[PDB]
């Protein structure tokens, strides 16, 4: 009945004691890893803060550029992002995809379609905060087509709210919808993306429906997953979290480990970012859409300490 993460606060938790486990886990020529992250990933985001603050007052050493030394490569980047501030995590994740003609177009569209619009408030304020520039100013400025609009018609988080059915609505917007996707979603969005952006979840799970009866095929089937563009691409998350946030990401954890390679800076920013929120539901989603558990295919893909990190973070098996 409730969203759930697979981290929580550590019962009994002394801030000072853990800051000297991790500074005997660093301190000297050697590095105890496997006593690092043990730690920190039993330990909320909110008490990694905590350790931080009396592990510089205990010690006079910054803790995250002694992990930054002490580790290395993937699993340095884990811990890296475990470290950072929840409440910083998104606007950060934003700002890093924001850069010129090199924009990471997945994250922006991620974090965007998937966020509630409580959360993408925090994300706005918080952005602002940091960097000194709003983010629909960074959005426009590096975003084009109607990409960019739909992106800032989300980040303005005016979604209705989840109130009565309007079978009338449903009916006329399922039809909008079907006549939009018959042009290639390249006529009229303005149109769509106000259906798409400011209707309730609810709503919009209906019209998702009065449209398979309509068209005969689900909404998504319109948009090919691989070969589509950026808007494309934002319509399908948009759709699939309107469905299921727990399922669009457990999606995006699923295509970042399949086939060759890995795209490990999705693996860390999904497992991270839905530590406290929701990461047990997507793992449900995960064994239910592709007949394997997370936990197997981080351990199938990943290595190391960073392997081990991950499985912690995934907390159990599924099945
Ligand atoms: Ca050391
Ligand atoms: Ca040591
Ligand atoms: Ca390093
Ligand atoms: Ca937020
Ligand atoms: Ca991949």
């Amino acid at each position: 009945q409730v969203l759930r993460g697979t981290v929580t606060d550590f019962p009994g938790f002394d801030e000072r004691a853990d800051a000297e486990t991790l500074r005997k886990a660093m301190k000297g020529l050697g590095t105890d890893e496997e006593s690092i992250l043990t730690l920190l990933t039993s330990r909320s985001n909110a008490q990694r803060q905590e350790i931080s603050a009396a592990f510089k007052t205990l010690f006079g050493r910054d803790l995250l550029d002694d992990l930054k030394s002490e580790l290395t490569g993937k699993f340095e980047k884990l811990i890296v992002a475990l470290m950072k501030p929840s409440r910083l995590y998104d606007a950060y994740e934003l700002k890093h995809a924001l850069k010129g003609a090199g924009t990471n177009e997945k994250v922006l569209t991620e974090i965007i379609a998937s966020r509630t619009p409580e959360e993408l408030r925090a994300i706005k304020q918080v952005y602002e905060e940091e960097y000194g520039s709003s983010l629909e100013d960074d959005v426009v400025g590096d975003t084009s087509g109607y990409y960019q609009r739909m992106l800032v018609v989300l980040l303005q988080a005016n979604r209705d709210p989840d109130a009565g059915i309007d079978e009338a609505q449903v009916e006329q917007d399922a039809q909008a919808l079907f006549q939009a996707g018959e042009l290639k979603w390249g006529t009229d969005e303005e149109k769509f993306i106000t259906i798409f952006g400011t209707r309730s979840v609810s709503h919009l799970r209906k019209v998702f429906d009065k449209y398979m009866t309509i068209s005969g095929f689900q909404i998504e089937e319109t948009i090919d997953r691989e070969t589509s563009g950026n808007l494309e691409q934002l319509l399908l998350a948009v759709v699939k979290s309107i469905r299921s946030i727990p399922a669009y990401l457990a999606e995006t954890l699923y295509y970042a480990m399949k086939g060759a390679g890995t795209d490990d800076h999705t693996l860390i920013r999904v497992m991270v970012s839905r530590s406290e929120i929701d990461l047990f539901n997507i793992r449900k989603e995960f064994r239910k859409n592709f007949a394997t558990s997370l936990y197997s295919m981080i351990k199938g893909d990943t290595s190391g300490d960073y392997k081990k990190a991950l499985l912690l973070l995934c907390g159990e098996d599924d099945c």
